[PDB]
């Protein structure tokens, strides 16, 4: 199972600035961020 509004949050919270979305991929919560 995975969800959008909590995988959201998981990514947001740990994620700073360089967080830029975060979404289910397949079955698995999946962040997005930058490096630089």
């Amino acid at each position: 199972a995975c969800n959008f509004q909590s995988c959201w949050a998981t990514c947001q919270a740990q994620h700073s600035i360089y967080f830029r979305r975060a979404f289910c991929d397949r079955s698995q919560c999946k962040c997005v961020f930058v490096r630089g």
